[PDB]
């Protein structure tokens, strides 16, 4: 049974590539017990290109021609890449364009539960010249929201962000005035991904309120200040009197605000509301439950770094990253060119290099009780420091708190961008100083016997 | 975080059902080791609601009355059950309903990545009414469909359709012709999943001539046909655009348009754009992918039991409920369970029974295919038949080819309906009788003594 059509292991890789008709795909994917590799292979290609059940030929001349084909595979390690042809694709009659939903319907439909197939995990895709350009990308990045800040559009370095606890439970007021109290030490304020409309902390007196004191705190620290709203909704048309509130109701401060949609759990049509109609704000995308399909631990579906490429081309200004609150303290792996992936013109993927033509980064949004003495060290790994930062840790963390976390973390910033070591600079800002003071075993092993220098104790 | 108030296992759960304030959820959750069951899951309860990570407050202090409870565990079976105020849950700032993505983010959320969780999977919930009175609703199901066949609204019978194949390969008359054929037999045709506008074979056309075919085989046959067009489109104003050249292009039998939506592969702004653009027609859910979560070889997420019930409060005409298709011992996602749940106005799940208050329903769309003389065995163990059979012609595998198939299994169907044994119904109906002989291997098995009385010559 099933076929020797849907393969073909002589085709070059690279002449593939090359030639620009297909898109190809790499999955992880073991065959359910006693089933064969290749007629698994090409199983799995069959019912994600053409099918015809069982038999024959049907109406047929082109059918065999626009056929998915399994070009390489590894049983050993249990390697299977799939080339499917260009013009399987659907697009727009609208305009023309590209759609995710398409490219998942295909690469991971039918596919995710079905025959003789026992987990498969995509683990990363190439897109040809003739089907990246007919995707959307961002339309903004960190560049919109450093030229709101007024820092240079090129290399403006680190937004420092926080989400208010609590998570839900503030009343309107309350709210706003714990918006207040960190626009005077940080820059970016988010909502956690839950608040909108309940009844006790509604959205239209809860951004009317926010609105205003970003208005207070802009004007007694001279510097701008940036909200991220989130308008998730169903109906894609809340979505909409949801930004179109929330940007009007911020006025001249519209600019800004970025608008938070939980593109995971909504979809690909609450984001492409936001971008599509919204193409001028930050489109923020929050996840959720990626987990349910990215972890690890689940053997099928999609990766992280699947979830965040497909991303920049679905056209997010910027979607989270980094995972702690536990993380390391065991060597970990691969996960690191989501990175250059998310905002390099071209770079080297798991098993392509991909090639963007100058569609626009999407930046890291990083999370995790990372505090400013742990920044210096990440911010050189990375490489570069242009990231958007959402912190718990490093700013509650700090004993002066809120604002003084927050200062801290500006402060490890410039430290690293003005090439000038911590230790040192930590003497002249008490707020980064007292950065060590308030993580201490984070302090003495980062920065060894950093109290003699700092001003206390031995 | 904590345990302490995040916990009060000392909560009945039916004075928690009783009353009405919160959202009762079933999950599958074991801790990483080390980790402290009843703990972990008060910090579960804390990363899917209030979140308090400590000092950090509401001020005046005391504001975890909107604080999701713990109100059951059995550390062995690693059931953890919580409870969700309904204050929490996002409403609209447009109409005052409330919205699946909310319901989903503070559940089906973070949860989904904590680093002291294995797993969790959503087994089951209770959705009260005052929450579940602000929420979609079918606005249609089969009774729209069923009414265009020209039956009776009630207790009314299956509805027999195709998938086109191949899935994809076959420029515009091929599909087209391919359509028409198999309009001579069965009522319902639908694209496969990938079809919209391939270049090869586009929508425009590949839709103009669908039509044009419908209204061929209305002649022919004097009855009617059934066609779920794909309209699935990123771009919730592309999902109109598409949608809404389909029924005027099929105009005079515009209401024989079904509306197929990929339902997971686009989630539910995109299912909520037909829901309420063409309130009007079906919304067929066609539930691709799924199989990421609900396979159970899958230990997070949610199952398709779940994914099925709230689907029904969204507003899904009829979803893909799945097949009977099992074997011996049960439970393990019953197609019977779910059924139940979609149908029926006050049903049971493994854990909490609902009352939908007078929804309407979503229609079990059964895929697979017991042919001809299997079917009536199909339609006793669920008590009715009003669901679609979407078959691969395996259901149709016939002597006489796919015409007599879709009209074999149509006649099991007034068969058991009227109820005078499958048998008696092939002298009188011949694609039975013949159903019979492409069937041997259950038509003596399954349907008694057929050769003496039905049929002809041959051993
Ligand atoms: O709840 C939080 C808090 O921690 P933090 O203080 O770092 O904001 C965040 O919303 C996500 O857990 C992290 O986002 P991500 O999806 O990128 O892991
Ligand atoms: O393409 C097919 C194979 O068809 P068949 O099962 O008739 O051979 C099916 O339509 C869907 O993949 C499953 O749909 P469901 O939600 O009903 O499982
Ligand atoms: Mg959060
Ligand atoms: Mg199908």
């Amino acid at each position: 049974d099933q076929s020797s059509r849907y393969v073909n292991l002589a085709l070059k890789e690279e002449d593939l590539i090359a030639g620009g008709e297909h898109v190809l795909c790499a999955y992880i994917m073991k065959p359910k017990a006693g089933y064969g590799y290749v007629a698994t292979a090409a199983h799995f290609a069959a019912e994600s290109s053409t099918g015809t059940n069982v038999e024959v030929c049907t109406t047929d001349d082109f059918t065999r021609g626009v056929d998915a084909l399994v070009y390489e595979v590894d049983e050993a390690r249990e390697l299977t890449k799939i080339a499917y042809p260009v013009a399987l694709f659907d697009r727009n009659i609208t305009d023309g364009k590209a759609m995710i939903a398409s490219f998942l319907t295909l690469t991971m439909g039918n596919n995710q539960g079905m025959g003789d197939v026992e987990y498969a995990k995509m683990h990363d895709f190439y897109v040809p010249e003739a089907y990246r350009a007919l995707f959307d990308g961002p339309s903004v990045n960190i560049s919109a929201l450093w030229k709101v800040l007024g820092r240079p559009e090129v290399d403006g370095g680190l937004v420092v962000g926080t989400i208010i606890k609590p998570k839900l439970g503030l009343r309107p007021k309350p709210f706003a005035e714990a918006c207040h109290a960190f626009w005077l030490g940080g820059d970016f304020i988010k909502n956690d991904e839950p608040q909108g409309n309940q009844p006790f902390a509604p959205l239209r007196d809860t951004i009317a309120l926010v609105a205003d004191a970003m208005r207070r705190a802009q004007d007694e620290t001279g510097e701008a200040k940036l909200f991220s709203a989130n308008i998730t909704a169903d109906d894609p048309f809340e979505i909409i009197a949801r930004g179109e509130y929330v940007l009007e109701t911020f006025g001249e401060n519209a600019s800004h605000v970025a608008l938070l949609v939980d593109g995971y759990v909504a979809g690909a049509a609450a984001i492409t509301t936001a971008r599509r109609r919204f193409p001028d704000n930050f489109l923020h995308y929050h996840r959720a439950g990626h987990g349910a399909v990215t972890s690890p631990q689940s053997k099928r579906g999609y990766t992280a770094f699947v979830h965040c490429k497909m991303a920049r081309l679905q056209g997010a200004s910027g979607i989270h990253t980094g995972t702690m609150g536990f993380g390391k303290m065991e060597g970990e792996s691969s996960d690191r060119a989501i990175a250059y992936m998310l905002t390099q013109d071209e770079a080297q993927g798991p098993f392509y290099r991909q090639s963007w033509g100058g569609m626009k980064a999407c930046t890291p949004i990083i999370s995790g009780g990372m505090n400013a003495l742990r920044m210096p060290g990440f911010f050189e790994n990375l490489g570069n420091a242009n990231v958007i930062l959402t912190a718990g840790g490093g700013a509650f963390g700090h004993i002066d708190g809120p604002v003084a976390g927050a200062r801290s973390l500006r402060q490890a910033w410039q430290a690293w961008r003005d090439g000038v070591p911590v230790l040192d600079y930590a003497r002249e800002h008490k707020e980064l100083a007292r950065a060590f003071e308030s993580f201490p075993g984070d302090a003495d092993q980062i920065y060894p016997g950093w109290r003699k220098a700092l001003g206390v104790e031995d």
